């Protein structure tokens, strides 16, 4: 019994978390094999940042210019290529505690693991989810860009986010580890702003199926929907439309439950009208969105 | 920016997980120089749990017993002895992943990150607090037992709670790493039952303090209050009383927002008798409790491990 919201050991990746220097500039880089990789700012200057020429910056670099420090151990960087918005540092040495891994670019409402860093040492681990406008509700301070995001399934990491950017709102905007962002962003202080947010329904009902397994059943009612009429309030409350694919992907926990994804829609639909009137679901007085049915399913039972 | 329940990276602890195995049961081990730690009701079976003399049960055992699991290897138990509820297994191997640690035992209140294990398989880490009942709303199927609650002060590890047990109404009970319980539980088949919890009001503080850094100013007022007439407010709302220790250690975070920790008491009274109307603090609807001073500090600050 329990429900946390829970992230994944970080060991395999702390283990590949380096600083990376380039003049002014200290972030953090990736170091896989004989590859470091870390945002291509690291190349900028603060006054750069509006209009950066990455290709102009990168042709004036040498690999000497790139100092890479994993542990009180300098590596020598020979050589140096951009993959989009990605800087991958040729290093001399493979990093001998280099995991199992896999880059994987991850859909709206995935969850996974952040490790953040400060001068490539690890400082913390927290869970998070890619919201549906593409930024992540981070914790996240100057120098941590590089900092990355991953999942683990049976020792292997699955690096799926790099960090890259704070927006205006104080959510967080990166890559995955080919350099390509999510959202429409692009590394440029130039005025970018979030999207505006919405609520991972598919989420919440995998939340909900998960306060029942955990004997929470007070939100439940005689009522069953229609995905449209369910889409049409969750709409009004700012919830991502429900898709045919997320009945189906909650179809292992309604038959788990007994409660068919349709009423568990019909129990969310009166939590949005009522409230949750004093009580809680799962300690929580909010609905949360941060657990996807694999890590309902994960966590619990 | 961000505010986040944030653990503890977990790969010195990693690094430290064994599977333990006498008999039936399987649970986790710490496997630190030659010794693994692990909780010394893994010698129990049927009527081990009911009646348990834990000396007259483990004196009948043979080193042999214990198959200890470290990966794919096998470590050779050369001796054992229990401290308290805890079960100290002496290995053949020093475990050369051992990091620099102590024990220490924790006060309720006191924030830890857990490292949830399954047959020595460290799965996922969370961050947590010990109650002011001494228990932990932590997150554990069968399997857990032996899994570890640790903090990290520069390169060690401060190993402060294993766990042993789920209490009736789904909370967890555990030992500090010498085998003391934290609370009035014993390790067996008994009717137990975790006493009326308690909101950690420093945490809290600290918190409200984590939102104005963060940008939340909603809340606060022009208002101050004595600590005296706080804790009359703070006792009918089951919330800890605050002390003047507690004052002392919110006086950074005071310093650092320009509100003094009694007006942020007075910010947290009408919090309390009004509550939040419909906004959040912080992405929360309620107070939070599981954020110390500390955990503040080092989040709206940066310290790495
Ligand atoms: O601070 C940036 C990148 C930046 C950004 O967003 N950073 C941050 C990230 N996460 C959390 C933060 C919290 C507080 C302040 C900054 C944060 C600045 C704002 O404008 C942009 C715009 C686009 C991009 Cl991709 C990057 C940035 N630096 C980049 C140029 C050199 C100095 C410097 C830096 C030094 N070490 N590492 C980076």
């Amino acid at each position: 019994s329990g429900f946390r919201k829970m992230a994944f050991p970080s060991g395999k990746v702390e283990g590949c978390m380096v600083q990376v220097t380039c003049g002014t500039t200290t972030l953090n880089g990736l170091w896989l094999d004989d590859v470091v990789y870390c945002p291509r700012h690291v190349i900028c200057t603060s006054e750069d940042m509006l209009n950066p020429n990455y290709e102009d910056l990168l042709i004036r670099k040498s690999n000497h210019n790139f100092l890479v420090q994993a542990g009180n151990v300098q590596l020598r960087v020979i050589g140096h290529s951009m993959q989009n918005c990605v800087l991958k540092l040729k290093v001399d040495t493979a990093n001998p505690k280099t995991p199992k891994y896999k880059f994987v670019r991850i859909q709206p409402g995935q969850t996974f693991s952040v490790l953040a860093c400060y001068n490539g040492s690890p400082s913390g681990v927290y869970q998070c989810a890619m919201r549906p406008n593409f930024t992540i509700k981070g914790s996240f301070l100057n120098g941590s860009c590089g900092s990355v995001g991953f999942n683990i399934d049976y020792d292997c990491v699955s690096f799926c986010y790099m960090h890259h950017m704070e927006l205006p709102t104080g959510v967080h905007a990166g890559t995955d580890l080919e350099g390509n962002f999510y959202g429409p962003f692009v590394d440029r202080q130039t005025a970018q702003a979030a999207g505006t947010d919405t609520t991972i329904t598919v989420n919440v009902l995998a939340w909900l199926y998960a306060a029942v397994i955990n004997g929470d059943r007070w939100f439940l009612n005689r009522f069953t929907t229609t995905l449209n009429d369910f889409n049409l309030v969750a709409m009004k409350y700012n919830y991502e439309p429900l898709t045919q694919d997320h009945v189906d992907i909650l179809g292992p926990l309604s038959a788990q439950t007994g409660i068919a994804v349709l009423d568990m829609c019909a129990s969310l639909k009166e939590l949005l009208q009522n409230g949750m009137n004093g009580r809680t679901i799962l300690g929580s007085a909010l609905l949360e969105d941060e657990f996807t049915p694999f890590d309902v399913v994960r966590q619990c039972s």
